[PDB]
């Protein structure tokens, strides 16, 4: 089992599940073998009905799509859709944010409120909205309307692009018809110019996906940022992961997709049921934490995450699961089924995210309190249920230390300079105590041993003295393995790492160092990493193809992490991606992708499937950029 | 070569490419065969990446996707993402249109203005957008301004869905949440829904599919109306089609795509450069049509038709095309390297349509008559590089009689009702002499010797009475086999039919009739049919599923295609397709899509790929809706 997962908690699951004729997501794995190759390299299309056509990757005819596509064209095609997706998704989870905004502040939903004025009035300052003299209330409404506003063409381009980026950087994109005019506008451009008999040319259908990735950019900051005003800005929370922190006693409630609109409230309403929970037998509601949706609400409560990604049902496995809440994005929908076998209660609650067998609750901000009240019973029903079936939960977690948005590494860093605190992170980069910034980003898949590569890449830099930051179930699988535990630093980090750790912590109070990796959020908080990268930017006057940060989707699945990729490649970072996507059928592709998107953004991926090697390329990455500001390294 | 195209000129042209080396479309479909049937089934996922998912249609596994997709999910989630791209094609072109009416109103871009003033006061008033007192300009940029915000989210939803179709129909659609809320942010939620771990419900997913499907009727319907205002509204017009029309010694200039927005400044242009044309050795500019932009200046102007769809290369073959204009959709890439062997110069327009090979000019609407000059200057040198070239262009062509506009059809009865003009064709249908009405639409498609289908359940069905309109690339296969010309009414029509369009004809002083096929326009045109369906349910006091209206995609090939069959369905018409969508691999879904969708919207679609079996199930259909009205059939 340690092939499939390095999570010792995961390959006991894997055991259960194995004696109780459960499958499993490697199971359904090892039946599609061997998966087809064509669409692993990218060289086949359905984009009409004359289709599907396939080309060799070598050898003889087909050599080109029907209509006359060929192979370069196919697989820009194949990625620009992919982006578009990704930035469909990311948006998605914004715009709903923004209308819960408006609602709340028209005095329609009020479980939902201003919980960080500090926020909103700084986002409205960013995007020219005047505050001085306004209700709050206002402010807000504005913020909103200009969220809602970016989806759509309108005089001005994507704000949640262009005033989050530095200058220069907003310029070198304008200078290619980079900047996007719109989120959904964008989405649509893609999925018309892709569609069979119109775009044709590699270079221009990839600078078309580079623009929609900066649409996915824009909903990922735009994401944090509603939900930081609607829910608070997170600060440093101590908290666990992994499966023992179900509790067989209490009522196990896992909140599970990526938008907290009703998580966040889930979180609320249990503490109160929580004696209801007890007249049912049980010490408790245990709201545990899934996917981003779980890191939504670590990092704002210090919820404790059960588990992430590619091994989500092995929460389930345990039998002590009471209730799974689902929104949308990365949810297996064999939950729905293997529910049926573990006693699990699965509950949708959005309207264009069901799953077949599965219960569905139609939530509404409007009566969040009640709808959440409706699923706490539910899964009190359910624990009911389980009195006297033994459990099996894996006695295995770890420590936490987590809630390090931007805001609070900002905060933390001014202990050691008040009123310059950006400079103690750039002094310590400048004398090698730290070597440079890696962001961890994107999900777990099935193709690689679960957080084999996460954690392989991770320890080499570290020892390195790379500073790591980490997202998503990037930083699921890091923190699941200790890397988000003090006491672990002087195991992981190198020397001067671990100066510039223990001197920060120390001058906050802890007696002991920041924890190895630094946990910045969700999937779309990869948009603080991007906050903290540009203020580096703007403090030191250069754009962010100068500055040594990488970053690195390690086990990649998603659209979205193509997306993120990609438009972490267009501001210009060097972004490692540790599986393979669908570009290898075409060389040109792949060296735009890889070289000569260098000489437009600066940035640049880097496609390793082997995590040693990954690790020694992002060195390499890394130390470039400290040669090109003259540094030693 | 009758194997391939029932057309003799390019079955002529199929012989000459062979006999020179020149691969074709039907060459590179050989060259695919056998194609991949988990593809042609829909039983094949690449949405994340650990795909590529198949799933065997029988036998043992792979039976589920490796997230647990069904094969229920993998099959609507393809479909829904092409109606998205469908979608996102058709209002794409309606955007572009929009903005180039803004910018003729506001005075930047005068080879653009109000051409019909009629059209754009209806809709005005169809809108609710106030027009007494107001300068045509201003009328013209609330119009503007109305079909940009249906693209996004607002007050009301899509007003080029709600305001076209019956107030019944509306409400029946409403009822179960198809209506639209915004064109661009339904393609993007269908994209975000049908990501990997989003929505994995077939009913639910394809209740999305039938909304987007809506989103696609208004692209369609909203680019027919500003195309209208910007270039007039059709009227009848004679002219040819078919490669004869083709000139060996004049400069041959396709315009070839789907938006007019260029081409019907070619068209104007091209007549003030006759003299320049003739110092360079030519007679003249002989502009013709290839595919929808083809139909645009066809409807207006009498532009003659060279080809359509499959066989877009043959033209290219005949030596003499000096020329191909393009701006996107439906144009095969191939192309741009044919091009290289028959000495055609093949220009793309729009930035985000290019062809690798072709010469690009930066189409501005600010700048279009300069443009113009300079792509024919182009095809003016090109004539003059093949002086003393022998040229084949098969001397075969059709007269083709159309401008059926809805405008025209209705002015066209008036002369037999003058205050009631439907009411002359409702008699009609209720005494028998017009069964019912077909619209023909869509592509041709490689899988099917082109223009097969069309042909034979055209002949089925006008000898049984019914009036058959057509639209895009069925109006073109119907018009090169004479189904447009008035001399084959005879022939071809049965005796209640041909009394009808006698009867209609000589009140409009033709002294004989109508055509046998009605050709009212382009793809988005199909909006025009929809126009005509729902003034006759007006005029009933019937809603559309009522009527004995059917549609048939019998040769159907794009993702276009596939969204105007869905919103035919959607609207309420039975609707036949003649090539299989991917959908055959889901029992459930297919059953969802041919049967109880009755139950939802009264429309369903009839697959039958064998076309005299599809004519009669297509009788089948109209009979059924006639009896329900309580007539003899
Ligand atoms: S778009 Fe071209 S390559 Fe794709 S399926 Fe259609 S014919 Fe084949
Ligand atoms: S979304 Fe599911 S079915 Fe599709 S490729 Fe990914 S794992 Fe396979
Ligand atoms: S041929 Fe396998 S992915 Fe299409
Ligand atoms: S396996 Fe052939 S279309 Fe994917
Ligand atoms: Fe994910
Ligand atoms: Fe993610
Ligand atoms: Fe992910
Ligand atoms: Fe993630
Ligand atoms: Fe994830
Ligand atoms: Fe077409
Ligand atoms: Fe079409
Ligand atoms: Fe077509
Ligand atoms: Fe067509
Ligand atoms: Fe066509």
């Amino acid at each position: 089992q340690n092939l499939k997962s390095t999570d010792r908690a995961v390959q006991q699951m894997l055991d259960k599940a194995k004696r109780e004729g459960i499958q499993t997501v490697w199971d359904r794995y090892e039946a599609m073998k061997p998966q087809c190759g064509f669409g692993e390299t990218g060289l086949c299309c359905r984009h009409c009905l004359q289709g599907p056509c396939r080309i060799n990757p070598f050898g003889d005819e087909p050599k080109v799509g029907i209509c006359g596509a060929t192979a370069e064209v196919i697989v820009a095609r194949g990625l620009d859709r992919s982006i578009a997706a990704g930035a469909a998704g990311h948006s998605g989870h914004a715009k709903h944010l923004a209308h819960t905004l408006k609602k709340a502040v028209q005095g329609k939903a009020a479980s939902y409120m201003i919980k960080d004025r500090t926020k909103l009035h700084s986002i409205a300052k960013r995007l020219g909205i005047p505050t001085e003299g306004q209700k709050d209330e206002d402010i807000a409404l504005e913020v909103a309307k200009a969220a809602l506003a970016d989806f759509h063409e309108k005089d001005t381009p994507v704000l949640w692009v262009t005033t989050v980026l530095p200058p220069s950087r907003v310029k070198v994109l304008s200078a290619h018809g980079l900047i996007p005019a719109g989120i959904d506008h964008e989405i649509a451009e893609i999925m018309h110019r892709t569609s069979m008999g119109c775009d044709a040319d590699a270079q221009n259908l990839l600078l078309g996906g580079l623009r929609c990735s900066l649409a996915d950019l824009a909903g990922c900051y735009m994401g944090t940022d509603l939900a930081d005003i609607l829910f608070g800005t997170p600060a440093p929370v101590v908290t666990e992961s992994n499966l023992g922190v179900l509790k067989a006693d209490a009522v196990n409630v896992a909140v599970h997709g990526h938008n907290p609109v009703l998580s966040d409230i889930i979180v609320s309403v249990s503490k109160e049921m929580e004696n209801e929970a007890r007249a049912a037998g049980a010490t408790g509601i245990n709201v545990v934490g899934i996917c981003c949706t779980g890191n939504e609400v670590l990092m704002r409560h210090g919820i404790p995450a059960c588990t992430h990604s590619v091994s989500q049902e092995m929460a389930m496995i345990t039998g002590a699961l009471d209730a799974m809440i689902l929104d949308y994005q990365c949810i297996q929908p064999s939950v729905a089924t293997i529910a049926e076998c573990t006693g699990t209660t699965v509950i949708t609650t959005m309207e264009m995210s069901k799953i077949t067998g599965a219960t569905h609750v139609n939530f509404a901000e409007e009566a969040a309190v009640e709808n959440a009240k409706q699923i706490l019973r539910l899964a009190i029903d359910t624990f009911k249920r389980r009195k006297g079936k033994p459990v099996e939960i894996p006695n295995i977690k770890t420590k936490v230390v987590a809630g390090f948005s931007t805001e609070a590494i900002i905060n933390a860093l001014s202990k050691l300079n008040a009123n310059d605190p950006l400079k103690p992170l750039i002094d310590n980069v400048v004398n090698g105590n730290i070597r440079g910034v890696c962001l961890f980003a994107g999900c777990n898949n099935v193709k690689v041993p679960q957080d084999q590569n996460f954690t392989t890449i991770a320890r080499k830099l570290l020892k390195q003295n790379v500073l790591v930051v980490a997202t998503g179930c990037g930083a699921g699988a890091l923190m699941r393995h200790g890397f988000m535990d003090p006491a672990n630093v002087d195991e992981l980090c190198g020397d001067g790492l671990k100066a510039v750790l223990t001197a920060i912590g120390e001058a906050n109070g802890l007696g002991g160092p920041l924890p190895p990796v630094l946990h910045m959020g969700s999937c779309v908080d990869n948009s603080r990493a991007v906050a903290l990268v540009a203020a580096l930017a703007n403090r030191l006057g250069v754009d962010l193809d100068r500055l040594p940060v990488v970053a690195s989707a390690a086990e990649a699945m998603h659209e979205k992490a193509v997306a993120i990729g990609t438009w972490a490649v267009t501001i210009g970072l060097p972004t490692h991606i540790g599986v393979l996507p669908p570009i290898t059928g075409s060389l040109p592709v792949t060296q735009i992708l890889t070289s000569s998107v260098k000489d437009i953004t600066g940035g640049y991926f880097i496609v390793e499937l082997d995590p040693e090697t990954a690790a020694d390329k992002l060195l390499a990455a890394i130390n470039e950029r400290r040669a090109g500001l003259g540094l030693p390294w």
